[PDB]
């Protein structure tokens, strides 16, 4: 049984609140978080062609025993591969990767805007939609600005706007922009790299609730009504990473994690990033 509740895109498709990414994992390691991950009752698993891994996620997904219809996979297109058609011979090669039929999001990983391909990108991705190679489409990394362009270029709003998200770098504003457009917001890297673990405000609400940092950091992710992805979890945390929905945070700690906010990007910049 799910582990997680699942949150309603706007193309009227679900998706779980809570996932898996498999980002800088090894093959190995990779297969071992899926399995895990699984196990225990995760649905969401985020992969991309960048992180050199699919094929390792396939062999989990085949090994797992859960049903397809089940599982919530998510891959993404790397810059390169941006063009109306190639970015569609790349989903196709992802999925061929995998070993499956569909993926339920495929997401373009960074807008890239000194490459300005994304708009053709999303044009080719739209017909990947159309013959069911993904069932959702989104976005990574993407400002405001650069979603409006795709809805105004191409008539079709991305289903989620995956971005970094975490009490340095809440994203109040763009979290407002992709609402206003009905756009999930899915956070990525919500312990900041680790960085927020040992952080006094956040230990100290950690030991108020009898909970660790890390699941204090994702249940305030998730209070905020972003989907949220657990950062490449090994077997040995993904169990307790999990366990965030048996409590709540007080509004004076939302607030104390709030105060946290400072600008600290700790990946790239979405306005200037142009590799993968
Ligand atoms: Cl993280």
């Amino acid at each position: 049984a799910a582990a997680a509740p699942s949150i309603t895109l706007n193309d009227e498709h679900t998706m779980p609140v809570l996932g898996l990414g498999v980002a800088e994992l090894s093959d190995d390691e990779t297969e071992r978080a899926v399995s895990a991950a699984l196990e225990i009752g995760c649905r969401l698993i985020d992969t991309a062609y960048a992180y050199g891994n699919e094929a390792a996620v396939g062999r989990a997904i085949a090994a797992s025993g859960v049903a397809r219809e089940e599982l919530f996979v998510t891959t993404k297109l790397a810059t390169p591969d941006q063009g109306f058609t190639r970015s569609q011979e790349a989903c196709r090669a992802s999925l061929d990767r995998l070993g499956l039929d569909y993926v339920d999001l495929y997401l373009i990983h960074w807008p890239a805007p000194p490459v300005g391909k994304y708009v053709d990108a999303w044009g080719g991705m739209i017909q990947s939609r159309g013959e069911g190679h993904a069932r959702s489409i989104g976005v990574s990394n993407f400002t405001a600005e650069n979603i409006e362009n795709l809805i105004d270029l191409t008539f079709v709003t991305p289903a989620v706007n995956q971005i970094e998200l975490h009490p340095l770098l809440n994203q109040d504003e763009l979290r407002k922009a992709n609402a206003q457009h009905t756009v999930v917001t899915q956070s990525y890297c919500p312990l900041a790299l680790g960085r927020l673990l040992d952080n006094p405000t956040v230990t100290s609400i950690a030991s108020e609730y009898v909970k660790t940092p890390a699941q204090v950091l994702l249940r305030w992710n998730l209070q905020l009504g972003n989907a949220v992805v657990v950062r490449s979890a090994r077997p040995e945390r993904i169990a307790s990473n999990f366990d965030v929905f048996d409590f709540e945070l007080a509004a004076e700690h939302m607030d104390a994690l709030g105060g946290l906010n400072d600008g600290t990007r700790v990946r790239e910049d979405p306005l200037t990033y142009a590799g993968t």
